[PDB]
């Protein structure tokens, strides 16, 4: 019976079991965390992963809190490296939860983590097989497993073949999924886990859920040292997950949509597969798995199937004032996109669309303050949909027209929403094929020996 | 009593109760796995095939999962070579599972096939009775059956003739229906196991269900270095069964299409027979028997019965952009299809269509992604009915015209729909009589010791 | 079970009890006070740091009353400076309140306190395990722990600098919401706490919480020394708590809106981190952790989660009769934000807004004073969003134009109302990387002892 600290009368406690059939998941809620439901999916994931690998098998655990790994009978080398500022308290935390169970618990090795805790101190350099202050790279404890939990500033291809090259055949990734940022978009929700995220360029919006901006009344041009004439999206990327905020690359969000396949090549290559085992709403777990060799060949092709809606609309904002578009994402549940479905078959407006949701929501099915971008999302698609219909071409023809050359052109339609419903699955070419692959300091030295 | 890997509270579990009499199927969900429905028909598809073969039989299995064969009381000589991604893991999920039942149970061979395991370990080219590294036609190994479960990139008549110069004579193919490809339609889905297929060539579509896109505005025409001037089906299609994917050969899908009698000749000629026996919603297995020698006549047909409905009807989508049309299939459940008889003795809009479509789905009895393009085929269809009614003709008689020459010609009227409602027989003219007919390396050779 | 001092039909013990899921709130009602509500919040907060962190552990208590901290079993070492007017009757309630358990219980250390209390009264500038006469910079007593209960007119690094290099390595920091003063409304409610705030230049409004203002007939202009030409937010701020009044500084309030993560940059170096654990409808506790040495990267974003709807709009009233214009912050609770949502598809009127929300406050959930100027904002909201809709731009396209020189300028559209609708966030730059960093008298020392 695994015990998730959530509310028990909250809707999300269904979806979860449904995520982890082979649990009988229970309501205990000890903290009213803004974030619960992504710590509970977070927490069945680690259980999943536990039940689901073979124990006597020793896993590397990276950008980890040492102290969630504690209580665990399995030989967790938590690769802890001093780089971000939630490091040092999360070392104080372990020591601390070391020494409140130094001499009351014995199924867990209680005094060897503490040894290796002082070894590791007295040489901030050295390997024990339950701690590491290297980076993920540059540690050096072979493993059969490597979990990456809520990680994601991390490069995937070279922090995996960093990880092979120690013996590491089994890779599980638990976090957001990946498939906005393989859309491009520039704002987006994960409605379920309370999580909004935003371009650093779009914080100063009015209506998405991660900004803010003020009152003005219209005055006059603010001046700009830079000409913008084009809102596009940026690397900087922020996370807002209930309230606790991180900064975030594209490129390394990015480089974890792997595809079903793909061959890591350097001095020793491997053939490695990705698949999504848990899938809850935005949230997911990636098992990876790597093989010595070159076996097979790589299409260079992601999917994501889809069980509820993701939709990716242009959405009108004002942004520190000025007027401008771009492109939002967003999950809407599977039984609000089957009731949509006659709605749909028709132009319907934005406002009747938000009526219409406003209906079906009646407690509510999804959160309320994505209902305009989703209702005008789907306005946009049901319109588009109408212009396929009545400008219906030929079986097996394309209508290009010349460029004065060899070259041949075509009109594109302007496409502004994006909708994949349920049971639908979106497809990437991605790259497959990957070849090109000290931070401590004394008075926190110090301070961990005064809890030992 | 088999236990299927599904909710409880599934539809599919009444219809795979259908495809399956003689078993009590039971729900035992363990798993949250996007494509349960496939498994579990497969699941039980292997024990009728289990059930229906004699044993002390040997069993040959086209490139199986030996660990999916361990705890079986049957002759399987396995035959898996290492070709793609996912058979090194394969290969080390079956050494780690006789390694966790090497002294458990003893109704099975675990020492044996621990011991042919490691034979062809010290041996990559050698024959043992449970294992084989050999391709299909580069095996050695004599057996009365095969099995080729989920296995379509394999051309079906030379992989048949080799195992039945090797005595094979029953030869079961468990795998998707093979019909919407000899249709030639360019998307599709087999909406019951979550599967959705495309060409290569249409994957940048809006609205199918294996494809994604951009937002664009509707700009200036991209340019190409090549014309297209006509988008075909081509060879290359990705199935997408769940989010699982793979690249497969239009050629290779439509080998196992095979005729009710076909002939294999080369040095030993076969008279070899195909029948459908299970067959759920476009999942199917294929009996096949093979006698030597050359006996009867080949007609050179096929015939696929129909169950519920099958369509395959002309879209228009925008693919990267550009708006085409090309045909997409799609199973309708069979009452659906009969619900739809009366509506459809009118010409009726696909708006109207959609909304009796959504009235008729209720919990729905079709997936609802598929209803648009269900719709609008089923207008199509109902309006060419009526075009036929009106342009009635004389009962034997052909309004032929002359080419100036000795040769006719006749108009073609434009078909937008083949609607195959159920209890109809589809039937094509494919081929009967055919005539024409080391992959291991070291740090994986080591590994497998390592676990025996 | 905490027993709070409300009555127990009051519907803010729900709300509590939601905030604080880890205990059985009980009513308990005393004193019919008129800020119950707050000094509920503020006490099971106090009971959730004690339960939070270790005993044994020494707590410093910033501007503390020690009278509330007498019957606790924790080390309390209450700096309290006799700064402001409440400190002389809080330190004589001290001295009462010892000498009443003197003699009664002994599981608290009260002679130790009265040792102590006499010694500082011995000595005005000791320090003594249990009580300080210093300020919280001035004083000399080194601790894990750091609590601020209900203290605004702090600088924020400044004071959390001089706990850290006294060892204070966790700060709580439990009052009103900074939020509103992050955006710089004039005057605003944090309705469910009854309690109201104003700029001092808005203090002679007629329909702000907090204001009075007098009839008068509309008669000549009143002459002013000062043209005004400008009516802007200025440092000083009135609170209203219940009857009970405060002034504040903004700059203050702002300083402990601190980012997610921040350096405070001295001697002494250390990187900090702030989280909100509690937030209920406008009160909260700030967890601060803080930690030797710069580690990770600071981005000056701080982010605050809203649960209920955030409103902050322009109101139209009278101060001193002059009709103006200024920004007015409320709380609107998430069940009315929810219900508001179908109606704010269309352009509605502040007078149909007005009589909805009174619908839909049947008892009442919000508070009515506040339903008006609501009215106003969403019909302002509403409005706004619309003209985003019909002014619907490209994608990725700014259309600035040129100021004859290498500079370019836009139009900013006319925003009254910033809504925070349930599970938003707001996110806003603000300061981290921080670097620059005997008042008692005898006729009451002599009266202190008077009492011991
Ligand atoms: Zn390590
Ligand atoms: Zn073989
Ligand atoms: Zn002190």
């Amino acid at each position: 019976p695994v015990y998730v600290d959530i509310d028990a009368d909250s809707a999300f406690l269904k979806a979860l079991q449904r995520a982890y059939p082979m649990f009988e998941v229970e309501p205990r809620q000890v903290t009213p965390n803004d974030h619960a439901n992504a710590r509970a999916f977070s927490h069945l994931a680690i259980k999943l992963i536990e039940q689901e690998i073979d124990p006597d098998s020793t896993i590397l655990d990276i950008g980890s809190a040492p102290a969630r790994r504690m209580m665990s009978d399995r030989k967790y080398h938590c690769v802890c490296p001093m780089r971000s500022a939630e490091d040092p308290e999360r070392l104080a935390n372990y020591a601390r939860k070391l020494a409140s169970a130094a001499g009351k618990v014995l199924d867990r090795n209680i005094s060897g983590k503490i040894g290796d805790l002082q070894a590791v101190m007295a040489v901030p350099d050295t390997e024990t097989p339950t701690f590491c202050l290297h980076t993920d790279v540059s540690c050096r404890q072979r493993a059969d497993v490597a979990i990456y939990q809520d990680v994601y500033a991390v490069h995937a291809p070279t922090s995996l073949y960093h990880q092979a090259i120690k013996g590491v055949r089994l890779a599980y990734w638990v976090g957001f999924d990946t498939t906005p940022f393989m859309y491009n978009a520039m704002a987006g929700a994960y409605p379920s886990y309370s999580t909004n995220w935003a371009d650093e360029q779009v914080l100063k919006a009015k209506n998405i859920g991660l900004c803010s901006t003020d009152l003005t009344e219209g005055r006059r041009g603010k001046l700009s040292i830079m000409r913008g004439k084009k809102l596009e999206p940026c690397d900087r990327v922020l996370f807002s997950v209930g309230s606790t905020l991180y900064p975030e690359s594209r490129k390394l969000l990015k480089s974890w949509h792997l595809p079903s396949v793909f061959h890591l090549k350097g001095k020793l290559s491997f053939t490695c597969r990705c698949d999504t085992v848990v899938s809850c709403e935005g949230y997911v777990v990636k098992r990876i798995t790597m093989s010595p060799g070159l076996y097979g060949k790589t299409t260079g092709y992601a999917v994501t199937h889809h069980a509820d809606g993701f939709l990716m609309c242009k959405t009108t904002d004002t942004v520190d004032g000025e007027r401008v578009s771009f492109s939002v994402c967003t999950y809407v549940p599977a039984t609000i996109c089957d009731q949509m479905t006659g709605i749909l078959a028709t132009e319907v407006t934005p406002e009747d669309a938000q009526k219409l949701l406003v209906g079906l929501n009646q407690t509510n099915t999804m959160k309320n303050y994505m209902i305009p971008v989703v209702a005008q999302a789907f306005s946009k698609w049901a319109k588009e949909c109408r212009k396929d219909m009545e400008d219906e071409k030929l079986l097996g023809v394309r209508e290009r027209t010349l460029t004065c050359c060899c070259l041949w052109a075509f009109k594109k339609q302007k496409t502004h929403t994006v909708y994949k419903r349920p049971d639908t699955q979106s497809i990437q070419k991605v790259q497959a094929e990957f070849d090109s692959f000290s931070g401590l300091s004394i008075p926190l030295r110090t301070r961990i020996k005064w809890l030992l």
